[PDB]
């Protein structure tokens, strides 16, 4: 029961009942505001259909029907009636705004007949017959029975044997003619399905196809993508029509309280006069600046101007909406907050701070912190730039410096691979259906649509850097080639921007406002966590310290170890035969390494770094090509024979579940000894030359059994206790653990015991708990995906039901033993923002990821401590 | 306070504070019976003596010079005094029995002086000087200051230079002299350090030695080898010694109340008149049975049997006893319930049953399940046997046929593989030291001892075959060769047996006892458990079933696959490209593969077995070898470059975690489809021919997520579903899963929604929760032994710390959603005894293992619900 609301019937709260797009319809109803009444199908009514075989119920029909019937009693027409026939729009609503990616159909319940008695009725033959070639073309889309290719290239050719330059010039009569033409590419590219004319099936099947559609492909890709879970489900409004292809007093639009791509305070948006918004603004006949409204109709321009006014200061967020214009009468269709650019969100953010709407607290929790990625995106280089060969210019749709190889296929864009192979995606426009090779792309390059194009929001949704409405463009698929200025590219190189200039560059890196400065403030204000980084390099270090990595979570030691001037050293050690020996091949290594921690201890100045002892199975020291296992030999006066079955020997079948990280240290106490005295000696050092006070943490890797961390931790103890020569040295020191195994969760009370510290490796952690190596893991992973076995990248996105809980259990028992007992996550779950909640709400006490990530970090510790307190 | 007790301030409950051999000591006190009075100092005192840095603290020495006050004022002698000094003997106690292998020293306070005063005293000098020389060497040996081999090739060319061939015919003279010449031996083979004259540092030096030899490497392979933990700590008993070196009328020797090889009721053992027993019993100077006894000293043989009548009626059981006669006054100075071979053991638990002695709940806890192993041990071909060459005859120390290439050193045996290459150690004497070669080997030749000698005693501890006291094997080391009737080997193949010849053999497989069938019978009426066999074949089956077993937890589908006459079908598969073409390929298997199923079908009779999908990556499959490689491109029209590039392609890093098990079925659900059809045709074919049900078990391998099972699932039910066309088929089904990734188990709630049955495969489950391959981790796995990081072998024995806790809650949270999840463990686990009680403690419904070690989870599945009721 109450698989239906009418707008009135609903409010902002019961977004999941409505979706987004639900509750607002209901919300501004409630506001008193001029939208067409309507009701909404539930999500609920979505996950009915699906999880009850794939068929709307006859309590979802009836339900259904039922509010079709109130809104006929509502505004006196009736439900596809003959003489006057009463058509609405059906537009799906998940419970997460998904902009370009949801389905709108307008003008439904007119048949071959209706649409002559709405003709009478209304006294507008090309009206209602533009309203049915239009509402022939979105079923038959959205319901999918055939593609926009085929609709258009019929109302295109037309245009152009009939000499007619825009579809607003085509008669009632070439309308209706053409409307015979679409109901010819329905039936004739199907089975022979008569185009449904019954209002009630087209409705019904109009629902079906929304729920269906939920689970298409490309639905799936952008809801793991934009991490939205499958159980969700879309709601679908049925509203009452509200027609801007009325004439040249009607138009429609979409406006955005402030430009989403900068932040910027003011009216953003386009229109058309005389077309229907929902089809012809998001694409051709070049729209225009929602501003000039003010010069067509000042009369909606300023009442228009006004609600937009209140809608801000309603949902104290940026909106975007969809408006109507009926013959002079406004109409609002839709309000969601804007999506936005990282600079919008941060730019929006605070102007609504000083403007008093929102507290700072909201401010943090609003901005989407994975987004963040987009600010520390290199620009371009500004002289690479004035030397620069504009080819072109467009609209800047979304901000970026893109430049990379041109591509006319999604497909193809993302074949060419993702944002490593620098694809620029060249289109006319991008559909759905592009959602991976757009998300691929360094920036979109379209041919027709402007601000409120498809290509331009849904690249502002993923921070991609697009150009839309480059006129110019010539495109020529079968050849694969384009036409710009003086010149043809043939997938080769290009590259583009926000200043939406087009050219034949070298990008670098850039600043970062006050506005993240702001909000990066506002967030250590809040946040409790603290963020560290994973960083082997002091320059990575200054960097990440930069941006507010509050020390190191992880400098991994293998670089001492693999570079030139030092790998011999380890591969003089792993051929020895003879504890003295390899303790001879070490100890040379000493000043190397001693090095690399000074330098990294002085980067540092005082901040922790939790350095990692030797991870790696030995086989990584070894040469495996026989040209350099012959260069080694000789520098050994070894036979290549005896290198190289020194190397075979040292061979695994599982490399990652080998010998290596502490089990070495067990067998090479040496590595261990060598390695602490490296770190005991820098740290000693550094802390002489400058009297800033350091307190070593020294991390053993791949621990299982506290037996096996205490014998490693006692070669540690008496190597640094030993070291501390120095001078007695005062220098403490903290020995902990990387909890990688399972084991190591399990038994995290008797690890404690031994350690001081917890440092889990979720990427590792994950690959044992899930029985799948990351590496190997792509070949099924996708059909994972596909079958919604996984909705997240279990590499990205920590499991917190699995994975989850052996974290969660190694730090309650860890703390059992040792209730002071610091923790901190390691790696790509360290920069996530769901991974660092879980963090936060587990009691983790800091958090480390890449130098780049820090600031997600910070903005997603800050929203979990607001969101969690 | 209280490291020491006096035996009357003990009692047998106390053993792990007064070890095994300490509360029987005390025991007996109790019993009234003539054990010469003493004290024992803790097993804690090994623990403080160890966790405590290794130092006899203030409190241990105080304690035991204290208990040497009473034993001195108890025995009016005084400890180590000049005229009359109190000797003791000095002999460890491990709270667990470990013949073999504990330390005994003798004789213990005597000095330079004392050797006199005590000849004097008693008017015996070539007592007192052979009590002297042989305290030399013990406390020299035991306290390890020198050797064996120095010691006796004095004592030896002494008689061979003085024309005397038993060192019982050296004269008081000769002894010591003898003393100075091993008194020379030690010092002279150290540093310069004067032998302990001292008896208080004698016995701290004994006391420390014995707290120290607890450490040492062969008692940590031992303690390993028989499941004994190093928490334990050794005791060390003290006791006012008793001679039976003082001449004709004395003697010492080991008896046991029943035979330890057969289990045959009756007096068993061996003596030495005017000998010590502590160390020349247990080897040369041909010992005599102790039934003998009755014609020597028939006095004493009365008292003897009498007493040792009341020890077993005591203990109800077995024991083994060591006894001395002083002069006509016969002592007990020990008695432990013997250490039994596994035939020995069965026939012993019937007979007390019989006998009224103990109840078969006594009977079924008695025995060492893990050594049920021997039962089914290959017997010798008789035919073989007949047309044997009877090279030459001894002892039937411990029973077997065993055959094998000839050895010398146990390091030599053990590194000609174990158990594996057939090897014989061929010895004079075995020792501590020869531990792992002797347990490596199939048999033991020993060149002197008897019955009661260090290799019988070990060999029949682990179930090893033992031919002792062949004279003469004349052996030669520096050669390797050795002298048999009229032959030479040089580590060439022999064979043997406990019918005690030897010879120049065929072995088969064997009967089992009624006592065997007995026990099992008792077994099954005690334990809750059910057994079931992996067994993928039928002759396995059968063999199993007969062993006991109850169904299949695992038939492995592999074997289906790989053999010849069906491999290139999915070699064929995997080089297919187009799901069409490889459910082809695998369509021609059905008939080879149902095939298999009907005969196992067949071979159960009803009974369940539990069929896996398939296991390996698809890199199985294809060959490797550019040579097959060559072959298979060629029966496939493919060039070897396409075939070769297939293979490369579907290799990976890491095997174990890669895309197999479930993973390959949800990428490629055909092989699935293909294998529940053979499966359910098989079935319902079998069920109509016999007329007897079949309930299959479909069970999908590597399970961590609940959708992804379901996703196999839906497969597997549509197909079983499908095949039900046979007749609608009634045929009932069940679909379980492996739990074998800790994410199922972590997951188990949701798992269980869709599994029917859990099947552990801790194997695999103890890899990723370890984080180690067991392929990979033997090239470390020796140094965690022998640093104590790990006491058992994970993969041998369940790790009940950790991966028991992952079984645990799976089971635990398996059961919240599906309360009557049957629960089955998988692997060497299910074999083994410890995994079994667990399991039984844990509630699993079954257990599964090798058909050979179906009596042993029989028999510990029993001991499990009676130690657990």
């Amino acid at each position: 029961a109450k698989w239906v609301y009418k707008f009135e019937e609903g409010n902002a709260s019961m977004r999941n009942l409505l979706g987004g797009k639900g509750c607002n319809l209901a919300e501004m109803t409630i506001l008193g505001m001029p939208i067409p009444q309507g009701f909404t199908v539930t999500t609920e009514a979505c996950t009915e259909y699906y999880n009850s075989g794939k068929q709307i119920t006859q309590e979802i029909q009836d339900q259904i029907f039922e509010a079709i019937t109130w809104l006929e009693e509502l505004n006196g027409k009736k439900f596809g009636d003959t003489e006057d026939p009463l058509l609405v729009s059906v537009r799906s609503a998940a419970r997460a705004s998904m902009p370009g990616m949801m389905d709108t159909i307008l003008n439904l319940g007119l048949n071959d007949v209706a649409v002559e008695g709405f003709a009478k009725k209304t006294g507008n033959p090309r009206f209602a017959y533009d309203s049915y070639r239009r509402f022939i073309q979105m079923y038959s889309d959205v319901v999918m029975e055939v593609p926009k290719s085929h609709f258009e290239k019929i109302i295109d050719a037309m245009k152009e044997e009939k000499g007619v330059h825009f579809d607003t010039d085509l008669t009632a009569d070439d309308l209706k003619e053409l409307a015979e033409k679409f109901k010819a590419v329905y039936k004739e590219a199907m089975n022979g399905e008569e185009f449904p004319q019954e209002p009630k099936d087209q409705l019904m099947g109009a629902v079906k196809a929304v729920f269906r559609s939920w689970d298409n492909p490309r639905a799936i890709v952008y809801r793991r993508m934009n991490d939205i879970p499958g159980d969700w489900g879309t709601a679908v409004n049925v509203q009452t029509m509200v027609f801007g292809n009325k004439g040249e007093t009607s138009g429609t639009g979409v406006a955005f309280t402030r430009n989403p791509s900068t932040g910027e305070k003011g009216i953003y948006g386009e229109y058309l006069i005389n077309a229907q918004g929902e089809d012809v603004v998001a694409g051709v006949r070049t729209p225009q600046p929602i501003t000039q409204l003010e010069n067509d109709m000042p009369d909606c321009y300023k009442q228009f101007m006004d609600l937009a006014m209140k809608l801000e200061k309603h949902f104290r967020d940026m909106q975007d909406m969809e408006f109507t214009i009926e013959e002079g009468k406004l109409y609002f269709l839709q309000t969601r907050n804007g999506k936005r650019t990282a600079p919008a969100a941060l730019q929006i953010a605070c102007d609504l701070v000083d403007e008093g709407m929102i507290t700072e607290e909201e401010a943090v929790v609003r901005i989407e912190a994975k987004s963040l990625d987009q600010l520390l995106h290199p620009t371009f280089n500004p002289a690479a730039l004035k030397a620069g060969e504009v080819i072109g210019s467009a609209l800047p749709a979304s901000p970026g410096a893109a430049a990379g190889k041109v591509y006319f296929t999604a497909d193809e864009a993302k074949a060419a691979h993702e944002k490593g192979e620098r694809v620029i995606l060249v289109r006319l426009e991008t559909s759905p259906e592009d959602i991976e090779g757009m998300h691929a792309a360094e920036g979109i390059l379209t041919v027709r649509g402007g601000m409120t194009s498809h290509a331009a929001v849904v690249a502002r949704g993923m921070g991609t850097c697009c150009v839309s409405g480059c006129g110019e463009i010539k495109i020529n698929e079968e050849a694969k080639t384009f036409e710009l200025g003086g010149h043809t590219f043939a997938e080769g190189d290009y590259i583009s921007l926000d200043g939406s200039t087009g050219k034949i560059i070298e990008t670098q890196e850039a600043s970062v406002s006050g506005s993240f400065e702001r909000i990066m403030v506002w967030a250590d204000k809040f946040r409790t966590l603290k963020v560290r980084t994973n960083a082997d390099t002091p320059e990575d270090t200054l960097n990440a310290v930069k941006l507010g990595a509050e020390g190191i979570g992880l400098c991994r030691t293998e670089h001492m170890f693999f570079e030139a001037d030092r790998i011999m050293k380890i591969r003089k050690m792993i051929l020895s035969d003879s504890v003295e020996a390899r303790e001879e091949a070490l100890n040379e290594l000493i000043p190397f390494q001693k090095g690399d921690f000074k330098a990294m201890y002085k980067a540092l100045e005082g901040r922790p770094m939790t350095v990692r002892y030797l991870d790696p199975p030995l086989h990584e020291f070894v040469p495996h090509t026989e040209e350099e296992q012959a260069e080694l030999a000789k520098n050994m006066g070894l036979t290549l024979a005896e290198v190289k079955a020194k190397v075979d020997e040292l061979h695994e079948f599982n490399p990652m579940m080998g010998h290596r990280g502490c089990r070495l240290a067990v067998t090479y106490p040496e590595i261990a000894k060598m390695q602490t005295r490296a770190v005991m000696e820098a740290a000693i050092e550094v802390k002489e030359e400058t009297g800033i006070d350091i307190v070593p943490e020294i991390m053993i890797p791949l621990v299982g059994e506290k037996k096996e961390l205490k014998f490693v931790k006692d070669v540690v103890v008496e190597v640094a206790e030993q070291v501390k020569k120095e001078k007695g040295s005062d220098m403490q020191y903290h020995i902990g653990t990387m909890i990688e195994i399972p084991r190591a969760a399990l038994t995290a009370d008797a690890i404690a015991e031994e350690a001081e510290f917890f440092s889990f490796g979720t990427n590792d952690l994950t690959q044992m708990t899930f029985g799948f190596s990351r590496d190997d893991a792509g070949k099924f992973l996708d059909s994972y995906y596909k079958a919604k076995i996984y909705e997240s990248d279990p590499f990205a996105r920590l499991d917190q039901t699995g994975v989850g809980q052996l974290v969660e259990m190694a730090v309650k028992k860890g703390r059992q033993t040792r209730p002071g007992l610091k923790c901190g996550i390691c790696g790509e779950h360290g920069g996530d923002p769901s991974s660092v909640e879980f963090c936060h709400k587990v009691g983790l006490n800091y958090v480390s990821c890449s130098p780049f990530r820090v600031p997600i970090a910070r903005l997603a510790a800050a929203q979990a401590a607001l969101n969690n307190k």
